[PDB]
């Protein structure tokens, strides 16, 4: 079933319930996921109104772009030309600059296919917005089906050669309480290499490093605490994880990642080449989620996209988008029960 | 009473009914007025859903900006520097460029003061948006009161020196039907001068012309048919009226214009120096409003703002907005019924 109501400030909340009784909800404020519950338990982090997002933290569950991550000194080269984008994190352009797409009300239309329901959100980034050539007509379709798959499909077309590499900023927390660290979750990730950050400014270092057999190796499932407890320079630098992981095998067909807690798992599929993982390394900030003070490590993202730093490490890919060419990306989060045996204690 | 409902595409329709039973409704799509009615009759033009505005005509009742009107060659000088804005009508930048603020979903908050209810719409125009320096934080507050006063108050702040001169694009039609020309309405307007257009491109001609004692003198109430049947080359040029009129006496207290049809009249007040009047000179277009095919002259606007063309005729004013300065503007449309 589909339900809709005002969510505040003019945004709406679209709630869907599939045949298995699983519920998922979105808001057109930032074409974002607000909640996902199973048997009354939240699987992700989210707020109860639109104003909370705007006042506490506007990234959670959002669609972010046009370019996800940091761009050193806001400088991109588009078709032989240098373009400087909005710099909102020091000289860096983080998640498309200030007051980006995640802060706007997108128009939307809902399509009921029965076993699947689609919520297609649209927005136009005008030419020159935040320094990006355009205009860019974008659309994010979020869908949920009877098989517990939440899918994100991105599409875009630009009038001019530009850059495009958006992502979904959901944070999971299988504990269903922000005040509980995810160190107790099991993580499996099909990636043998990662991208180190230069320093606290978080721009990329310049090299690609192999992590096999290190505390960042999750090819074979392990508790997140292993990473959190690590004293590897990169973990210390960021106080947890906040890096891109390069997938070893590409393709929407492979389970790239799996996050488990007891009897629940979330599997990650995508057609993108990397997964940027950030573990809510907020220290004692304690942002309130549903009246619970969030803890350091109280959440984890799986932002599938082309890795950040390709400006410096060409090997990571190319995010340019040619005028008239159609951008498309697909990411999927599927929910499962009793997929494996995960019985631990922390 | 206040009622909020879905207007389509995720937009909302906010309807306010005052003590007199008069209803006015707005939508966050473009911080715009959708309807205004009394005793079941519409006073203004509007559609029945969001999609209509997007498909038929996105301007009606909307907040247009950041600059209202046409800018020659899309060119403006900011701090002695030339900037080229988005060109969406030939080489001109019309009403802020393509996909401007009138096609965006603004956030809003309703504030009920009893005798008055206010609806504050907000939107951030990112720096660089359509060539404009920013970011510009804008807000448009539409309010309605028990005295039948509909008021528009604009406010903006920019991080960088930029340009700013928005307007409300409501079209009135006291006939309450688009298929009926407003030629029967009577218009009074406190302006002795106007700004002629160069030609069919509608850019300014370059001069300011005295209208005293011409078909365009409305200093004394007159029927619109008069202007409409005029042979003045300017009327003939656009097939009606599509020009900036310079107000004689500036200030919010003075009734600047008055539109009348029978016992129903609309008074316009503003703190702006000019009023741009366009008489829906669409010819055979036939856009449909409420299932009624619009006729040529089936509407009229009162766009209060600084006259377009100041890039060429500096006497007109100056639309710049320096970093950190707070822009404010107020326009009021007041409804009266003779007894
Ligand atoms: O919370 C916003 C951001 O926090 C930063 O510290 C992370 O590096 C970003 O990747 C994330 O988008
Ligand atoms: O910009 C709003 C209106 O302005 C007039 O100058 C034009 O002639 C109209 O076609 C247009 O819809
Ligand atoms: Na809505």
């Amino acid at each position: 079933s589909i339900k809709i109501r005002d969510f505040g400030l003019g945004s709406d909340l679209i709630s869907l319930t599939n045949k298995a009784g699983v519920t998922i909800s979105f808001t057109n404020l930032g074409a974002r996921i607000v909640d996902w519950q199973k048997d009354g338990k939240h699987l992700i982090l989210g707020f109860d109104s639109a104003k909370e997002y705007l006042e506490k933290d506007a990234y959670p569950g959002a669609t972010v772009g046009p370019t996800a991550g940091r761009i050193k000194d806001g400088l991109v080269k588009i078709s032989g030309k240098d373009y400087i984008l909005n710099q909102n994190e020091g000289p860096q352009t983080l998640n498309g600059g200030e007051e980006s797409i995640h802060t706007k009300l997108w128009t939307y239309e809902v399509t009921d296919l029965g076993a699947e329901v689609q919520v297609k959100f649209s927005l136009v980034s005008n030419d020159g917005t935040n320094g990006y050539p355009g205009k860019i007509e974008m659309s994010v379709t979020h869908s949920f089906d009877d098989d517990n798959k939440w899918k994100i499909h991105y599409e875009a077309i630009s009038d001019k050669d530009t850059v495009f590499n958006p992502t979904g900023h959901v944070y999971f927390n299988l504990n269903g309480d922000a005040s509980e660290s995810v160190e107790n979750h099991g993580l499996r990730l099909a990636a043998s290499r990662f991208v180190p950050l230069k320093d606290q400014t978080e721009i990329v270092r310049g090299d690609i490093v192999d992590i096999k057999n290190t505390d960042l190796d999750f090819r074979q499932e392990k508790q997140l605490s292993n990473a959190f407890n690590s004293n590897m320079e990169q973990v210390q630098l960021v106080k947890g994880i906040d890096h891109p992981f390069l997938l070893d095998q590409l393709g929407l067909d492979k389970e790239q990642a799996r996050l488990t807690l007891d009897d629940t798992s979330i599997s990650v599929f995508t057609d993108q080449p990397s997964i940027v993982i950030f573990t809510a390394n907020f220290g004692d900030l304690g942002t309130l989620y549903h009246e619970k003070k969030q803890v350091h490590h109280g959440g984890i993202t799986f932002e599938c996209q082309v890795s950040p730093g390709s400006e410096q490490i060409p090997e990571l890919g190319d995010i340019s988008l040619k005028a008239g060419e159609k951008y498309q990306a697909t990411t999927i989060y599927s929910l499962h029960t009793k997929l494996e045996h995960h019985h631990h204690h922390h």
